């Protein structure tokens, strides 16, 4: 089987993408963020605080025939943001752009934080990195892609996420036409539970190529790209009137910049990241001071190849026995 859904940013900064799912019988379709850093399919409910939700859709599990509590179990999850959720879980049918999972976890939310609540565009997370991570007790739960696996005619998925436009996740095939030239493949550690490999280097505008490690994630659900604090400053100190804001909280730059891009290596191949993706418009409503799209990652603890990154790229999540990942340009 195969299966393949749009996703589509959910504003005009491309500051996350929302995919359409269908949840138990009949069909219930919720707007999900597909997010390879995280493992727990969750979803705004009907048993969500009523005064933390405000404008998602929810999905009420009495009105499936097909859910079944899963007696006993619940789940609480906390994000790199500081967000946050918990509740406890049923078993439905899922099925994403024609491919269907049946006795999926759907982990429905009791709680959420403010932040999930004052996006009304987010109608709950479906994780797609590995299930060592997936947070329900005492039984750990399956992401979607690894209950899917098996039926899939190649243990894959693939993100192609738009710039400033809608973009496709696929499951279970490799849609040649989506890039150009060839895939390049790289290893993967799941030690961390993640999409965890090392880059290459990197260049700055049209500057020469650094070859260095870099490890990092490739996480469709963090919007931008956190690099070491020498690659970050590097790069900004190539725009006119860059710095770092402790008050706003990363590198700000005036409005009025033309960015440069910025190429990240995946093995001998290079991904180039068009300096406009890198712009997240201006830090509040009016100023002329605009947020930048690559921040340090010091204080982290990890480096995040997000949607700035991913963007740029067709990108394959290769499930295989021992996992890879794949990078191509488009």
């Amino acid at each position: 089987s195969t299966g393949s859904a749009t996703t589509t940013p959910i504003d005009s900064l491309d500051d996350a993408y929302i995919t359409p799912v269908q949840i138990g019988t009949p069909a219930q379709t919720l707007n999900l963020d597909f997010d390879t850093g995280s493992s727990d399919l969750w979803v705004f409910s009907s048993e969500t605080t009523a005064s933390e939700v405000d404008g998602q859709t929810i999905y009420t599990p009495s009105k499936s025939t097909t859910a079944k509590l899963l007696s006993g179990a619940t789940w609480s999850i906390s994000y790199g943001d500081g967000s946050s959720s918990s509740g406890d879980v049923y078993t439905d049918t899922v099925s994403v752009g024609g491919l269907t999972v049946t006795g999926q976890a759907v982990e429905s939310a009791k709680k959420v934080s403010s932040s999930f609540t004052e996006d009304s565009t987010i109608d709950g997370l479906l994780g797609l990195a590995f299930s060592t991570l997936n947070t329900v007790s005492p039984t750990q739960q399956k992401t979607f892609f690894d209950n899917a696996k098996a039926s899939l005619d190649s243990p894959v998925f693939t993100a192609d996420l738009g710039y400033h436009a809608p973009g496709t996740y696929n499951f279970g095939f490799i849609d040649t036409t989506a890039y150009t030239g060839s895939i390049t493949y790289t290893a993967v550690s799941t030690k961390q539970g993640f999409w965890e490999w090392t880059s290459t280097g990197y260049a700055v505008g049209s500057g020469t190529f650094k070859s260095t490690s870099i490890d990092g994630i490739a996480d469709t659900g963090t919007t931008l790209l956190y690099l070491p604090a020498t690659v970050v400053s590097a790069y900004w100190a190539q725009v006119s009137g860059a710095k770092s804001s402790s008050s706003v909280g990363g590198y700000v730059f005036p409005c009025s910049a033309t960015l440069p891009s910025f190429t990240f290596g995946v093995g001998s191949a290079r991904i180039v990241i068009p300096g406009d993706y890198i712009d997240f418009g201006p830090i509040s409503t009016g100023s002329s001071s605009c947020f930048g799209g690559i921040q340090s990652s010091a204080g982290i603890g990890i480096n995040i190849f997000g949607d700035v990154a991913l963007k740029a790229a067709f990108v394959v999540f290769n499930g295989a026995t021992t996992p890879t990942l794949g990078f191509a340009s488009k």
